[PDB]
């Protein structure tokens, strides 16, 4: 009976809901149409962690901004806000140098799927078990 349900009904493009689950905060982000197409620009090759660490699918699966968000579409990125080098909160709202989240912390840097590009970090943020259960509401857990 973990799971929480989470209506994001009234989240518009470019806003993230913050909630808290298990003790700490997910993002749930609706992506911009530049946030989407600049994580769809990403070669495997640019990337720090090239592994997806998403709950949802296989463990071995590659990080494609496809296989970074619940939808095919791409709007729905779903991940823990918690920074994988020592758990600092980063701040979102397109910050940092990789169109994303900034770790103030000690400085890392992810993108616009939520990978990490730039500083101390050694993984992409990890995405939850999540999954729509209709048009409006996001199971986690
Ligand atoms: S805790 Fe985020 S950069 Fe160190």
């Amino acid at each position: 009976l973990a799971s929480i349900f989470v209506d994001v009904s009234s989240v518009e493009p470019g806003v993230q809901l913050t909630v808290k689950f298990l003790g700490k905060p997910i993002f749930i982000r609706r992506r911009t149409e530049a946030d989407i197409e600049l994580g769809r620009s990403v070669q495997l090759g640019q990337l720090v962690d090239t592994n997806a660490r998403n709950a949802n699918i296989d463990a071995g699966a590659e990080a494609t901004d496809q296989n970074r968000t619940l939808d095919e579409a791409g709007e729905w990125l779903v991940m823990w806000g918690v920074c994988t080098h020592l758990g600092c909160v980063p701040i979102g709202g397109v910050s940092g140098d990789f169109g994303g989240w900034f770790c103030p912390c000690h400085g890392c840097h992810y993108d616009s799927a939520g990978r990490i590009r730039k500083g101390p970090a050694p993984e992409n943020l990890p995405i939850p078990l999540a999954k729509f259960i209709d048009e409006t509401t996001i199971q986690l857990g």
